[PDB]
């Protein structure tokens, strides 16, 4: 507990909060969704309710230390307001977004840092045919809302959306799960757009 | 991240947070509105539901710094808790404005603040006529709640309100959309309101 | 911007926050209300639900100034959180009030303190006879929840509810609304309460 | 108010708050109920929905003074943040108790305090039979969640919930209101348990 | 009071707050379930709501003391903010945890900690068969959000749901429930992952 104090202290009483990326110093975040269930579909609004949660993992120097000064710990969690965390929105929600986890991050000594809420989101999707066989394709695209291309990158680690969690007896099943980084570019303009598109298949059970 | 850190705390560490405007000192705020979605209407209620975001702009004095003492930052991104916001409020909601984006502003060297929060809103207007093809029209006035006119100055950029990122699946399709400065005289008070009128003429889309 | 500083400094970092009135040193406030829109009637458990805005005002002489010290600064705006406001209730809601504005204030040189919070209520009310052309009506108290007649003292400057900002096309249009002073008496107590009565004849705009 | 200030400050600010009773130091605690509304009875969940308030008294030393030394102030009224008060909960509720009126106690120079929230509660409860001229019977049971007996005593002043501020127009009128003191022994344990139950009949009007 | 007082001081004020569990030095927290009512069930969704509260027992050396030292106090109460408590989450919940009860902790001298907190829950559940004699089973996963086994090694303090507390006029009635700690390793990673089931069979009582 002590070796634990003692670093907390190291990191977050001496230097300041990182503050965040500019375009000298660019961040890499990657985005993971963990499907849990599509709790209902609305017909009369086209608004769809989703429960997952989302990891994110970003890496900064500032974070750093060796286990070995600090009692051989490799990585220790922190409430998420100790830290400076990304700004990924859903850019078609219809509600708040509900947080359904503690805000807790996870940092390790490489000064790489997890942070995984699960949510409970209301975003705008037709779901006309989902009581048929072919089902329905809902998308919802996750980006930074006020970072450029230029200062906050997204990537994921994985294309396919973990479905391990989802509740199998779920009144919709699903067909597919994908999750995408997009780069849309204009003649216009220099940066890049990037959002990470979460596409799903899906129809009654 | 050295010089972000530096600037970051000669602005809001050191000083305290802008009081807001006075007669002496006013201050201009520009709205544009963005306009996402007409989720659902109401009849037996006569309330319509909107998700829009609203950008906000105006510009401090106690927000400048030179980029030459700070590597040549021209720009930043900070929470909104850490800067004075405009009270701007829509003044016929029904329901607390329920916020769908993260809190954080821009500032730019020149003391500029930019703050584009995305809401839903519920607020006071008749659908009747809704299911018809000339539709129907509804009207809210955003405003700040407490500064008159000679205190701050609402603006819009463009009269035209931003379709771009309207849900083309809604159940409503959109026929018109305005953004219009008024100025109101209200009996509580001896000083005129600034308000930014947001009039939206729509219908239920034949699909 | 450095005199609104300097104020706000000398008025609430120096002194602490105004205590409350007593029975030595009483303080009036004055309620108007501002009818919005009467949103929906339950009949199944005898609810309504109003939007409308309270202007409240009240003086303490802790918040006056010289306008003269002050770059000729008359008034400025505060969250209310910086100041004592008083505990003004709607003795008979049935959720909480839902707050639709921010929570900000207006105080000027003299101590005068103004605050003007939009709510959303729901209240105590049987609307048997909406649907007809007499309406019905409700009435909901408004009053200090732990100050007696002694230390706060109510009082409304008109007794006709302002209606201009009331939207024309609500399902419900306005017969009669009225806000008067009363004195209201709790077993509990000897001492008598003040409220203001906010009365709403009303019916379905048919 | 400068009395009024400097007494203010004598108690909270120079001294730490109360920090709750003891085995050694206990403290009676006292109820009474004021019944305002039954608002709805829901038959397909089994709930009740009541507005009361609640008159919660107790008394400390740590809260005396001498009125000659303060001006002849005999009692003011302070935030309930200001104060320590009592874990008093609803032991069936079936959703977060909602405040309806603004969180202030009054303080009397002999230490005594008393705060009396307004609430609005939901409960378990059967209403079978409330459409019947017999109507129905529900109960609900106050008492501190964490303080034995030997720490915080409950008692109520009367054995009849005051009726003075029923609503004339309700859906529900009562036919009867107790509120009754209950002590629980176990096996295990020294220490009773002390509960209020609130025990309300009922039927539409 | 002196004694608790100075007691919560020692304690709260000279040093920070526990930050957690390492793998160096982890910590073993149990927990045990006591169901009050189901309240509804959803078809439409295949959501169920839940009212029940969850004993958490865990020891920490920090906040161990000599009674001798303090009056001969051997436990206290305090709010839950003062100390550090296990992020313990229902990993299957459709809605946030709403709390039912004060979020205040009992603390012992040899450093033990329980903290109950009441809590209302939507899960996931398929209803269907609820109607029935056989009645439906649903299930719902508890564990750490960010601490894996290696950290926080979590386990029931008893065998038994405790259904004492269920209310005897609730819709649903409990066929049976049990709580039983799961381990589950993933080919990425060394450390296990720990959660404890709560499976509960019921129906609607007539
Ligand atoms: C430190 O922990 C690592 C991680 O399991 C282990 O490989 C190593 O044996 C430990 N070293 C010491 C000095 O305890
Ligand atoms: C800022 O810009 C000037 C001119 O382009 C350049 O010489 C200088 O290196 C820049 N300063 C830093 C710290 O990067
Ligand atoms: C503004 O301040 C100057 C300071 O000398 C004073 O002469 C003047 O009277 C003030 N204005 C008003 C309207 O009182
Ligand atoms: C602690 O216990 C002793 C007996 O061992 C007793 O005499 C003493 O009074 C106790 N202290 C207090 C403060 O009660």
């Amino acid at each position: 507990q002590a070796n634990l104090m003692r670093l907390k202290s190291d990191l977050f009483n001496r230097s300041p909060m990182y503050p965040g990326p500019t375009k000298d110093d660019p961040l890499t975040v990657t985005l993971g969704f963990f499907l849990q269930d599509i709790v209902k579909v609305d017909s009369s609004t086209n608004e769809v309710d989703l429960v997952y949660y989302e990891r994110q993992r970003w890496k900064l120097n500032s974070l750093m230390w060796d286990p070995n000064e600090y009692g051989n710990i490799t990585d220790f969690r922190t409430s998420a307001a100790d830290i400076w965390t990304p700004d990924i929105t859903a850019a078609s929600s219809t509600r708040p977004v509900q947080v359904l986890s503690p805000q807790i991050a996870v940092v390790t000594h490489d000064g790489s840092v997890m942070f995984s809420p699960a949510q409970r989101l209301s975003f705008m999707c037709d779901p006309t045919g989902v009581d048929s066989e072919e089902g329905v394709t809902c998308a919802v695209k996750f980006e930074s809302w006020v970072y450029s291309g230029f200062e906050i990158d997204l990537k994921t680690d994985t294309d396919q959306v973990d479905l391990s969690s989802y509740y199998a007896s779920s009144k919709y099943e699903i067909l597919s799960a994908t999750q995408t980084r997009q780069v849309q570019h204009y003649s216009c303009c220099p940066e890049p757009y990037i959002d990470v598109n979460l596409v799903v298949k899906f129809r009654e059970r």
